[PDB]
């Protein structure tokens, strides 16, 4: 019994990702398509103006994936598509694309897992402040309340932000990803409590108009990892990973600044100690409007650090082995990420906990043979899955898993430099090629994992 016989065997993939059709059918501009439109910015100056054209090819798609024999899909809707300026007219064009993605997807038996914001902001409501402005906790509300009106009688899974670490700390604090900024620690918590409290309020929201659809959130964060199991080594790691860091740091890469007030009702006790010249104005209806109760709580986690501390109490990281395994991305190969993990995340919250994100980019090709091998991928999957059945066998609340991604897409910042999918997608022909980790993701799901080789 390496898993439970309930765990849910999903793949995921994302809207601007994916979809392509951004200047088709009314969809309204978002800030990564704004993003891209600088020169320099893209790997070779992609976008996601086609992008997998899964708009147009969402049949094939779920095709493939019953090929596989994949239960659980999880997608993510944009926000443009639907509200092409993000409050007010309703694009039909965009609401039925998702009504007909959906049904296409209960009709092949395949439970849909929906995120809510995936990074696509509509860009007239970025052009008045984004998450800046206390507006945004009503624009996402009114988002979130006309999904739940629509969809919610046949959808069972909602997540709200996927990887506000990216949106907050790399889109306005690192000026990494969209809108490529560097703003002031005010602007940056700002910006932070106000995604917190437009979290809240869908979460409210969609508990009055789709009350029999499970509610969660996906954070993200690197993975402290303890450099042994002595439990003074885990106490280190476990601080480290729900530490919240100085401002001189990349401090919004923290696991605590979202999920404690989400969870635990406040923001942690260093947050007001060290932040407290940039504070936002936080009133306990915020605190209360935020930690609404949450049906499972998910986590996207590609790898992890060791983390240890010196004589004077200061964290050490220890240098990685000489040519350690690395992905096409140059990030670690850390399976036992998917182990401390969610097991940090369950003993501190407590909550049924889903991977919604996992994976690897390698440099695929289509061989002379016209098939796709990656067997660096089976071996990665393979590893991560051990680890992460070491941590359901030992009896956390663990519920699935989801492979990121179904296909090779829009990787953000490297354009299409960096395949994740277990499906080859050729930007040109948009030809699908299912690679070796699918089939072999499909005898995974048909096992419950019992095939995964030991060792």
């Amino acid at each position: 019994m390496k898993f439970n016989e309930n765990f849910v065997w999903g793949v995921a993939t994302s809207s601007y990702q994916i979809e392509g059709a951004y200047n088709e059918d009314g969809r309204g501009k978002d800030i990564w398509g704004d993003y891209c439109s600088i020169p320099g910015i893209i790997f070779d100056n992609h976008n996601g103006d086609k992008a997998c054209e899964h708009y147009y090819r969402y049949k094939e798609d779920v095709a493939i994936m019953k090929e596989m024999g994949i239960k659980a899909y999880r997608f993510s809707i944009a926000w443009a598509r639907i509200f092409p300026e993000g409050i007010g007219k309703i694009n039909q064009k965009g609401v039925d694309f998702y009504h007909n993605l959906i049904d296409e997807l209960i009709k092949n038996d395949i439970v849909p897992y929906v995120t809510l914001f995936h990074w696509d902001l509509p860009l007239e409501l970025a052009e008045k402040g984004g998450w800046l402005n206390d507006d945004s906790v009503e624009w996402f509300k009114d988002y979130a309340e006309f999904f739940g009106k629509e969809y919610g009688h046949k959808i069972k899974y909602i997540m709200t932000f996927n990887e506000p670490q990216c949106t907050i700390g790399l889109g306005l604090q690192q000026g990494i990803h969209a809108p490529g900024v560097k703003l002031s620690p005010k602007a940056v918590l700002k910006s932070t409590h106000n995604l917190l409290k437009a979290h809240g309020a869908a979460v409210k929201v969609l508990r009055k108009v789709a009350p029999n659809t499970q509610l969660g959130i996906n954070p993200t964060c690197g993975v402290a990892l303890p450099i042994s199991e002595n439990k003074k080594d885990i106490e280190i790691a476990r601080k480290r990973y729900f530490d919240i860091l100085d401002l001189n740091d990349a401090y919004v890469w923290s696991v605590s600044l979202f999920l404690d007030p989400i969870v635990l009702g406040d923001y942690p006790t260093k947050y007001y100690e060290l932040y407290k010249e940039h504070l936002p104005k936080i009133t306990q209806e915020d605190l209360k409007l935020i930690s609404q109760p949450l049906d499972f709580l998910a986590q996207n986690i590609y790898n992890g650090y060791r983390v240890s501390e010196d004589e004077n109490g200061n964290y050490v990281y220890p240098k990685r082995k000489a040519g350690y395994d690395h992905t096409d991305m140059g990030w670690p190969i850390t399976p036992s990420a998917l182990y401390w993990g969610p097991r940090f995340i369950c003993e501190r919250y407590n909550l049924p906990f889903y991977i919604t994100e996992n994976g690897l980019a390698c440099h695929d090709v289509v061989s002379l043979d016209n098939k796709v091998h990656d067997p660096n991928r089976i071996d990665f999957l393979n590893k991560y899955l051990l680890d992460y059945s070491r941590a359901s066998c030992e009896g956390y609340d663990i519920r699935g898993y989801f492979q990121w991604s179904l296909m090779d897409n829009f990787e953000w910042r490297e354009g299409y430099s960096k395949r994740f999918g277990m499906v080859y997608v050729d930007f040109e022909t948009q030809k699908r090629t299912i690679k070796d980790s699918g089939y072999w993701y499909k005898k995974v799901i048909e096992e419950n994992g019992e095939n995964l080789l030991e060792h």
